[PDB]
């Protein structure tokens, strides 16, 4: 089944000003979600983007049956210990630990060219490494995936769930070959995890299950 992802794509007062985001929303078509900007590597879709006071904020669906297996193999045999967990839960831990950030693709415009509905192309989910994007949260339902962002306005929150519940992409399934996903997902960890823990706290996002 599907799992869900959310985050601020950018923060107005930290590339993206209020004016630009206004000109870009809502997008001219739905935005795919992919791994590290690789096409032929779509795993989901942005169900909605709102223009919250702090920044543009998305809610997305991930739903690629092959993904959990390939992730589980990356991480290798010993990762979960004694823990008794469903496939859904395993994947959420794996997403939370190996794809903890995202990266909006915006079209570079020529000078002279005014931002519009086609500006935003897609949201890459970013594999942990040299460079970490904007922090995201994963969970089993849309409400749970948005819940840790306590600063999200109520206006933007309902609007985002309302929009998301009528996305034509809510029920899709994205199939990926194992070979495709395997290329996508290949000390440097320990360091990057401190950064990610840091950016999580900076963003107000705290948990015990998938977040810390």
């Amino acid at each position: 089944g599907p799992v869900y992802v959310s985050g601020y794509l950018a923060l107005y007062d930290r590339a993206l000003t209020r004016e630009i985001v206004a000109a870009a929303l809502p997008p001219a078509g739905p935005l795919p979600i992919n791994i590290d900007h690789r096409p032929r590597c779509d795993i989901g879709a942005v169900l909605a983007v709102v223009d919250d006071d702090r920044g543009p904020f998305f809610l997305g669906v991930v739903n690629c049956p092959q993904l959990g297996a390939v992730l589980a193999r990356a991480v290798g045999p010993d990762f979960f210990g004694d823990m008794r967990l469903s496939d859904e839960e395993r994947l959420l831990y794996l997403l939370s630990n190996y794809l903890p950030s995202a990266s909006l693709s915006s079209r570079r415009l020529a000078p002279g060219e005014a931002p519009d509905e086609t500006l935003f192309a897609h949201v890459a989910l970013c594999v942990i490494g040299r460079r970490v994007g904007t922090i995201v949260v994963y969970d089993a339902s849309p409400e749970a995936a948005v819940a840790p962002f306590r600063q999200l306005s109520a206006r933007a929150r309902s609007e985002l769930l309302a929009r998301a519940a009528e996305s034509p992409d809510r029920e899709r399934v994205w199939h990926m070959s194992e070979e495709a996903l395997t290329r996508a997902l290949l000390m440097l960890l320990r360091d990057r995890w401190e950064l990610v823990a840091a950016r999580r706290r900076e963003a107000g996002v705290r948990g015990h299950t998938y977040l810390q």
